[PDB]
């Protein structure tokens, strides 16, 4: 196993995403964004999603020249058409307006439509939290998940996301499928011949199943918490969806497009500032709730995983099984 | 058994409000937590119902909360209103500062309320709802007192702290959802403990932190589970950060009532955002969650969120409510009668 340092990485994938017919603009933020979820540990959405990237772009389901439009549409709030590109894109292209709007008026929503989002949901909120902002995000992804009380599979595994500062740290940061377990994860357990704890999906009869094979083979996965996760599940359709314009996770399929993994559908992000006309100070008060969660027992805090990874990462560089950098180069 | 009698829906509004007058609530704060709470009855909401009435009671007895405070509204952004509830009720904070949280979702695209230094002693959709009915989507969070064990944690520190949910429907009555993080809601294990009834497994411990089924071994000294598990424990944490947190209001551990005999109400505060859906849009949001309604019946799902209480809802409009006799005699009672 080889050991390249994050900016190594960086210009490595950036490399592949031009070489595959991505605009250079797409290709730094692409890049960036899955070389920090492998720098951060997140191996489920780093150079793993790599292939799936790339054979989402090679039928042309996900653009990766498009253009984001950008939106103003109100003093808190802003629209963009990902134009069937990438969702990171899109975010970046009205940050900078989305980051102004929250600090004059408030608060600020942005409404991503006909976007592809194929990465881990936290890189999303935590910059906002970094400069002191609170942030709540939600991406309906692919049908896959059962509603409750439901007998066939509707809602995607549908993430909420949300990022906060904190006076003494690194942002608190969490990131949850409603669904019981990550789709990911479900392959992850078939390839390594293991059986998932009760109540994660169903097979192709709808039976409860245990077996992550029964699962993909037509099965279907369960939203978490029962009726709770479910209700969840169906506001990030409304919001994320609903509200912006783009695809309910049942309203696209890869039928005709060979070797499709990304969802074509929209993503809503909620900034904040925390302390808008306050008489006290946010990360002072989220500061004192991390104190009073170690002082019950709470080791870790959402986020503290992948923070330490982090700084293995940018201590000793991040290890990378060299048959994987060979064919990163290879595809480079 | 106990026999039961029926009230109609506005002859439980004026008892409740004359209640609450005759207790030392102001006119306004009576009227707004009169329909809350006969609300909350008509719907079915048994733990935020009458239940209640005991409880606001000795609150507001042990001079704990004011039933006579007028809510201080802050306009403090174009799409951000803050409200100093001053150690009053939640409700009337909400309604003080309604008209100016619309005005501004509608023109600016969303609006926050932070609500601080109040008293929410009921049901949360109620508080969105309304918003729903307007054509407005509306979330909220509010924490309570300490109850709930963190994950991973070996002592409570989050209150069962609810998320809601509401939004229109172009073919229907508002989608509207009220879950706490808690595994079950702390008001519904009071409602065990008084029914001497035991609760489903897996949802709350003891005192040594061991599991129980015995809402009052949770009750003193135990404690509830979040619910999901790790996931949910997230999401309590988010509600802390989010009713309090921000707001400025205390967190489900930063208030004591011990020198207040009989105080049974949270000082905290709430978070309410509120978005106009369609701001700038080139769609109808009301059409795309219809058609979500559409696709759920037909993969099965028979009951939308909110089904279960407009249910109950229409038969209590059509059959009136359903009441314990020595319920509403003890009401009437408390009213004067």
């Amino acid at each position: 196993t080889q050991t390249v340092s994050y900016p190594q990485l960086i210009d490595l994938l950036r490399r592949i995403f031009v070489v595959h017919g991505t605009s250079p603009e797409v290709a730094d933020v692409l890049a960036e964004n899955c070389a920090s979820a492998q720098r951060d540990g997140s191996h489920s959405h780093g150079i793993f999603r790599i292939p799936g990237y790339l054979s989402s772009l090679a039928s042309g389901w996900v653009d990766g020249k498009a253009v984001p439009v950008v939106e103003d549409v109100g003093a808190a709030f802003v629209r963009v058409d990902a134009c069937n590109g990438f969702a990171q894109p899109a975010l970046a292209a009205a940050r900078s307006l989305l980051i102004d709007k929250a600090r004059s008026a408030g608060v600020a929503i942005l409404a991503i439509r006909g976007s592809h989002h194929f990465a881990a949901l936290w890189p999303d909120v935590e910059p906002f939290a970094e400069q002191g902002l609170v942030a709540l995000s939600m991406v309906n992804s692919m049908t896959c998940v059962v509603p409750h009380g439901a007998r066939q599979p509707l809602f995607g595994t549908n993430p909420i996301a949300f990022g906060a500062p904190r006076a003494g740290g690194e942002p608190i940061v969490f990131d949850l499928a409603t669904s019981a377990i990550a789709h990911g994860d479900v392959q992850i357990a078939a390839r390594e011949g293991r059986l998932l704890p009760a109540g994660m999906g169903v097979d192709r009869d709808g039976l409860p199943t245990q077996e992550p094979r029964a699962i993909l083979d037509g099965g279907a996965l369960l939203p978490f918490g029962g009726h709770k996760g479910s209700a969840l599940s169906m506001m990030v359709e409304l919001l994320a969806a609903g509200l912006t314009g783009g695809n309910f996770s049942f309203e696209f399929d890869w039928s005709k497009h060979p070797g499709a993994q990304t969802p074509w559908t929209g993503q809503l992000l909620i900034v904040i500032d925390p302390d808008k006309g306050a008489g006290q100070h946010f990360a002072q008060r989220s500061e004192e709730l991390v104190r009073q969660l170690h002082g019950v027992g709470q080791e870790r805090l959402p986020g503290d995983r992948r923070y330490l990874e982090r700084a293995r990462s940018m201590a000793h560089g991040i290890v990378i099984a060299q048959a994987d950098l060979e064919r990163l180069q290879e595809l480079a």
